[PDB]
């Protein structure tokens, strides 16, 4: 198990709060108990509207520290995502509430809601993923189409570029791993040749 009483009671209370929330009844957020102990949770957030993430659903790994509520939960995206403040590789998240701006009054609900707000307002000048952040600044429309394609492929969002989809299917039919292809093509500005050259170096 068991965690300290203050940690247990805070988590039971925030978990109930997420269950009863309007946001969860509108299907915007949810939390799932992974562990009878309350130390491990799985979250889910919906992509905000009018973003490349709209229509997608993003799963999160939430680990609760022994020191809760005085330290933040450890949170990572399980669902792959293309965003300047999230690692395209690990799901690691660059957000101040998860680092130095945590406050003991914050809750599972406000962390999920804050991550959805982050999807709707990236900060590319303090990035987690430099390659994504560069594309966001240097070619906004390419970034938009890449994020949307990742939302479609990994998060179940409806649409993405026909152009992009065809490049992926070309390289996958050429015998490469589908995820390696999405990553190569996304990182190399959708250039089949340097994407392919990167893929041939594995
Ligand atoms: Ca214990």
């Amino acid at each position: 198990f068991d965690m300290a009483n203050i940690a247990v009671q805070r988590i039971k209370r925030e978990f109930k709060e997420v269950l009863k929330s309007e946001e969860t009844s509108k299907n915007q957020i949810k939390v799932d108990l992974v562990d009878e102990n309350f130390t491990e949770l799985r979250g889910e957030i919906a992509g905000p509207p009018d973003t490349p993430y709209e229509g997608g659903r993003y799963q999160l790994e939430i680990k609760i520290p022994e020191t809760y509520p005085f330290n933040p939960p450890k949170v990572r995206f399980i669902t792959k995502i293309w965003h300047p403040n999230i690692s395209s590789v690990t799901g690691a998240i660059c957000l101040d509430i998860l680092k130095d701006q945590w406050a003991a009054a914050m809750t599972l609900r406000t962390v999920l809601l804050s991550l959805q707000a982050l999807l709707a307002a990236a900060e590319p000048d303090d990035p987690q993923d430099a390659v994504v952040a560069n594309q966001y600044k240097q070619n906004p429309e390419m970034f938009k189409q890449t994020a949307r394609l990742w939302a479609h492929v990994y998060a179940g969002a409806p649409v993405s570029s026909p152009e992009y989809t065809k490049k992926i299917e070309n390289l996958c039919a050429a015998g490469f791993d589908r995820n390696a292809v999405i990553v190569a093509l996304s990182s190399k500005s959708w250039d089949v040749e340097t994407a392919t050259e990167l893929l041939l170096s594995n």
